[PDB]
């Protein structure tokens, strides 16, 4: 049950003026594409706080990548869901190497040790398997939404409840202006991740997806199962779990799509006019 919003004073939305005219802000299946200027964060914060929303953030930091945790977590504290309840789940092979990061009130961190796996096949499948096969009951009990991101990143600007929805993917920064035939989908019909040249909405990046716990578990389960089939058939998708994520999101449309504000590499791609903010960026 959702209680009434309080009285709020904010600028009136005007029907005969778009928020953005330079970009697509809704997909053909009526999912918002989230760009700066499309949302009033005050309204959204109210809506999500009134539900006492808890967001889980999963991040894998394996081998040398543990070195990225400090900046990842410190910047998440500055920019990720501030004001809301947040539970970080750090999956790592080196629990002792996790930095001691000071957290704001209402935010917690759990260190989850993984796992075994001395063959690259299981490593490739590790993340999808971990989210769907091992942490299933815990996530359902502890958080409302799950967000799955890469560690070799930093937050530079607001990443907040505007992204929350049953299921979201993020436009890959390298390909948002590309035609579908150019997308690096898996193109071999022998792979479960196969997408023909005449199919595809967007190319989504494996580095930032999420949704409700239930929808994320469905996605990660399906991707893990598809990857197991490929392994049995002696094939590895061109971009690993990202290829499978793309197949899943073609066949199960996301209910929001994040713009490349949410996943950017400034060293590689600069700062285009279409990006008013660079929110979450690759570490050079």
């Amino acid at each position: 049950f959702m209680v009434s919003l309080p009285r709020m004073v904010y600028p009136q939305p005007k029907v005969l003026t778009p928020c953005r005219k330079d970009v697509l802000v809704v997909t053909p299946w009526l999912a918002p594409i989230v760009w700066e200027g499309t949302f009033n964060i005050d309204i959204l914060n109210e809506q999500f706080r009134l539900q006492n929303t808890t967001i889980g953030l999963t991040v894998f930091a394996i081998k040398k990548y543990v070195a990225f945790l400090k900046l990842f977590l410190e910047t998440a504290e500055k920019h990720f869901m501030v004001g809301h309840r947040v539970h970080y789940y750090v999956f790592t092979d080196q629990p002792a190497a996790v930095p001691r990061v000071t957290l704001g009130t209402g935010r917690q961190l759990s260190v989850l040790e993984v796992r075994a796996y001395k063959r690259w096949q299981d490593v490739s499948m590790r993340r999808m398997e971990m989210i769907s096969d091992f942490c299933e009951r815990r996530f359902l009990s502890e958080v409302d939404y799950l967000v799955c991101v890469d560690v070799d990143m930093e937050f530079r600007d607001h990443v907040g409840v505007e992204i929350l929805t049953p299921l979201f993917g993020t436009l890959h920064p390298g390909f948002y202006g590309s035609s579908r035939e150019a997308f690096t989908y898996e193109r071999r019909p022998q792979s479960q991740a196969y997408i023909p040249k005449d199919e595809g909405d967007f190319y989504y990046m494996g580095a930032f997806f999420g949704g409700s716990v239930q929808e994320v578990q469905r996605l990660t389960r399906a991707c893990h199962q598809a990857m197991m089939v490929d392994q049995a058939n002696g094939i590895e998708a061109v971009w690993h779990d990202e290829s499978h994520l793309n197949k899943y999101l073609l066949r199960h449309k996301p209910t929001k799509v994040l713009s490349p504000e949410y996943l950017w590499d400034q060293q590689l791609l600069g700062w285009p006019a279409v990006l008013r903010k660079l929110r979450f960026t690759a570490v050079p």
